[PDB]
């Protein structure tokens, strides 16, 4: 029951991008005791890169914004997996920026890695046609490129998965999909859930709809991290596609008045046509990857407050 976060895999030679951010640091955090671990990336913000190294992550300058393949000059061959979880996503409403740089990184990173055991690239449940609020989405539910808050995002999660089906066929690379649902957790700012408290402490308004309210399938970065080795176990060709979220349904209202509760600030829900959307996401194939998650959100949101805003918490 009490098993160390390193365990889940070890003796492997990885390969992370995105290693910054909020998916994916705990990832290569976790894997660093007893693998060796890679990150890819710009490390623009001060400090992180040194973080990392301090775990024995050997840190990798790598920019999805340079077109060429003298890039990837002095980056081995031998890594056996891979998470692709940068996105070069920076709004200027630029829909084909989104779409090149996305999708040719993708097939870049792939073709070096093609040795590699298993691929596994970060998606989004974004890209899902909305149907009702509260509708559980499938892996095979239809798929638009709808996003009112960030319109390139979509599209260009679609484009890059279309790059990543085609590589994983062409290099006979095994590879998963995992649609990404809300993450969170005590690092980085603490994902959606610590959004939107900042917005109450704030005072700023949090739309929610006319009747009901919005739901997704959060993800604590614990259970995250414990499904990685599940997914890359997974990982074939043609690509394993699966919707990457936690096994409780959470409404969106249900956690902003659960942050209420928590701390005495109270958030000024706003009735609206329009709301910010979120989705939620049927289960059922990524159970049978991964096993059930161990994380209710409740607890995890509590303690995902208390490590970043314990002073608004009853001392
Ligand atoms: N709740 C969530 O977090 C959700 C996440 N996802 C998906 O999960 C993945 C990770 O998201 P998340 O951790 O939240 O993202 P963050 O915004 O926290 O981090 C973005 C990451 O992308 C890297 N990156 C951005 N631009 C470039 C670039 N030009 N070159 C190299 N690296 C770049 C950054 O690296 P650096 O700092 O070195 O620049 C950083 O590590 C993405 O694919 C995203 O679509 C999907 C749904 C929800
Ligand atoms: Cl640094
Ligand atoms: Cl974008």
């Amino acid at each position: 029951g009490l098993v160390p976060r390193g365990s889940h895999m070890e003796g492997k030679k990885i390969l992370v991008t995105g290693g910054t951010g909020q998916v994916a640091r705990p990832v290569a955090e976790a894997l660093a005791e007893r693998n060796e671990v890679w990150c890819l990336g710009r490390f623009g913000t001060p400090g992180v890169e040194k973080e990392l190294n301090d775990r024995g992550i050997t840190t990798f300058h790598w920019d999805m914004d340079d077109p060429g393949a003298a890039a990837y000059e002095g980056l081995p061959d031998d890594f056996t997996h891979v998470l692709h979880s940068a996105v070069r996503r920076g709004e200027d409403g630029d829909v084909n920026a989104a779409v090149e740089v996305n999708s040719v990184a993708c097939g870049r990173l792939m073709t070096h890695c093609r040795g590699a055991e298993a691929f596994l690239f970060v998606s989004t449940g974004a890209l899902y046609k909305r149907q009702t609020l509260d509708h559980a989405y499938t892996e095979d539910d239809p798929v638009d490129g709808v996003a009112d808050w960030l319109p390139a995002y979509p599209v260009g999660k679609i484009a890059a998965e279309g790059a990543v089906r085609a590589f994983a066929q062409v290099l006979n690379l095994p590879t998963t999909i995992a649609r990404l649902n809300i993450a969170y957790g005590p690092g980085g700012y603490g994902g959606v859930p610590m959004l939107y408290f900042k917005r109450m402490l704030a005072g700023e308004p949090i739309p929610v709809p006319k009747e009901g309210q919005n739901w997704c399938s959060l993800l604590h970065t614990d259970d995250l991290v414990a499904h990685v080795p599940r997914l890359w176990e997974a990982a074939a060709t043609p690509a394993t596609l699966v919707n990457w979220g936690g096994d409780e349904a959470v409404g969106i209202t249900d956690c902003v008045r659960y942050l209420e509760e928590l701390t005495g600030v109270r958030a000024r829900l706003v009735p609206s046509e329009v709301t910010r959307e979120t989705y939620r996401f049927d289960p059922t194939r990524r159970r049978e990857i991964t096993g059930p998650c161990r994380v209710p959100w409740r607890e995890g949101v509590r303690r995902t407050l208390q490590a970043l805003h314990p002073e608004h918490l009853p001392s």
